[PDB]
């Protein structure tokens, strides 16, 4: 019961002292307000003081812990989510342990893994090609490697940071470093910020677009009222629209100035409205922001009641720890009823 057109955004950047040598991501700096100077600080990750507004049921876990990976995959089973899109940070991620574990555990249950190309240092058309080559060569033959329409799928975060004429060198059939019709071909999904900038997807020769942001109205493209129209554009231009749906948003632990982005979960109501709008848009794929982006408070991963000296965490009370996983399964089911085999 795993849907292969439903894709969560998965983060494998977490670490703890006993697996990794130190707290990774559970310790995090506190971001300065845009344009401001200072030494504003860091959240220790120590003594249950961690860099997120909610607290994980699995505690301060490591993405390199095989038992965590096994449980994360089981959580995807519960949600009926067949595809995980793993965060990918370039050359520093080559051969990383967590990815191999993820693929190995996914293959045991029929789950699939695709890649989310982040805005890493020195990212360019050339370095993105090298990374596509690495991922295809290293993981492409794995049983759990995601394919759809017979092709791997890549999400490209903050893709607008590279101009569309530069992307075309890589994604146009005749482009000077083209991957088209090589063994490195696939479906490349760019991030769109607004419906009016959709022609950038065309110029860039990308195969589709996603919206990412879990906070409704944060961009034009993450405003669900625009989704039916975005689907109509995709359809008329032979592109794949992949709306991103999330359960809520809050990042005020790591970005105390960013309260304007906060979106209350409303006991599941927010998730319901957003997932509904995704299904009703007519899109063929739906992406979920997020499985476990804890810093931004978008996680569907189980969370628990928790207080430390420094902080009282939000939680899903009075709903279950697994509420958002169960509710995902509900929505996946609605999505399948709206699409048939």
């Amino acid at each position: 019961t795993l849907d292969d057109h439903t894709i969560s955004f998965y983060y494998n950047w977490y670490g703890n002292p006993s697996v990794d040598g130190e707290m990774k991501h559970w310790m995090h700096p506190i971001a300065l307000a845009p344009g401001h100077s200072g030494d504003v600080g860091a959240i220790s990750g120590l003594n249950d003081d961690i860099a997120c507004n909610f607290y994980p049921e699995l505690g301060t876990y490591s993405s390199n812990d095989p038992e965590i990976i096994r449980k994360h995959i089981r959580m995807h089973i519960k949600a009926n989510v067949g595809v995980l899109s793993v965060t990918w940070w370039g050359e520093s991620d080559y051969g990383n342990q967590s990815v191999s574990l993820l693929l190995d555990e996914a293959a045991k249950v029929g789950a699939k893994v695709c890649f989310h190309i982040e805005p890493f240092n020195g990212r360019s058309p050339q370095t993105v090609r090298e990374n596509i080559q690495y991922i295809v060569d290293t993981y492409g033959d794995h049983p759990a490697f995601y394919r759809t329409h017979g092709k791997p799928l890549f999400f490209i975060y903050d893709s607008y940071l590279i101009k569309p004429a530069e992307w075309a060198k890589l994604f146009a059939a005749g482009g000077e470093i083209s991957v088209r019709n090589t063994k490195y071909d696939g479906l490349f999904i760019g991030l769109t910020l607004k419906e009016s900038e959709l022609p950038d997807i065309e110029t860039a020769c990308m195969d589709g677009f996603y919206t990412y942001f879990a906070a409704t109205g944060f961009t034009n493209a993450s405003t669900p009222a625009n989704w039916k129209s975005m689907q109509q554009w995709a359809k008329a231009h032979n592109k794949l629209f992949i709306p991103s749906v999330g359960p809520g948003y809050i990042d005020t632990r790591i970005r105390p100035w960013n309260g304007s982005t906060t979106r209350d979960r409303e006991n599941g109501k927010y998730y319901d409205d957003m997932y509904k709008a995704a299904i009703e848009s007519g899109a063929s794929y739906i992406s979920i922001t997020s499985f476990n982006e804890w810093h931004e408070g978008t996680q569907i991963e189980p969370a628990v009641s928790k207080k430390c000296d420094a902080f009282e965490y939000l939680d899903y009370k009075p709903l279950a720890d697994d509420y958002y996983l169960i509710r995902t399964a509900y929505w996946v089911d609605e999505f399948r009823k709206a699409r048939s085999a």
